[PDB]
């Protein structure tokens, strides 16, 4: 799809069988997701924000599709206050920034 | 143009008479940028992310030029690591998310 901007950018996503909605963050190098369960090994990892750090539980190769599309990568489940897909998965589905 | 979010999506503004590095932000509602002595009247506000709120200084109907393209509106200037351009502005000079 083409995405405007007046709204945010909020889609569903499948993860691990459940529905979510999350945003579009091109200003996110990383994708965070709220609390959560996942299944398998994680590694405890920091990451810094526009208010600080965070600790944060990374899952490696996680399959999420968003929108429609197949997303295979790294997530991080922590305090994020909005569940975010940032570049590693944005580049995964092909998307672009568009003017 | 059409901007891979391979890397992070910075591109040059123009505000006051300064040049900066900012990126291109859909998952920011606001534009946020580092700290900066702008002429003019500001309302004090407070802006939550990744490591909880900053404290920003609200200046409105600003002119920014980002990448040749003319804009206008509400800045936020604060202790921000790194320059935002949110959708205020993004839909202002035609951005979109595509894939
Ligand atoms: C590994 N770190 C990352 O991937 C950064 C994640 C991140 O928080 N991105 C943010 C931008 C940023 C901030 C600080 C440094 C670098 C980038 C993000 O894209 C925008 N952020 C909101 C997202 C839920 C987190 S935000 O910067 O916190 C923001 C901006 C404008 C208005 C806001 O509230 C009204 C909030």
């Amino acid at each position: 799809p083409q995405i405007t901007l007046w709204k945010r950018p909020l889609v569903t996503i499948r993860i691990g069988g459940q529905l979510k909605e999350a945003l579009l963050d091109t200003g996110a190098d990383d994708t965070v997701l709220e609390e959560m369960n996942l299944p398998g090994k994680w590694k405890p990892k920091m990451i810094g924000g526009i208010g600080g750090f965070i600790k944060v539980r990374q899952y490696d190769q996680i399959p999420i599709e968003i929108c429609g599309h197949k997303a295979i990568g790294t997530v991080l489940v922590g305090p994020t206050p909005v569940n975010i897909i940032g570049r590693n998965l944005l580049t995964q589905i092909g998307c672009t920034l568009n003017f």
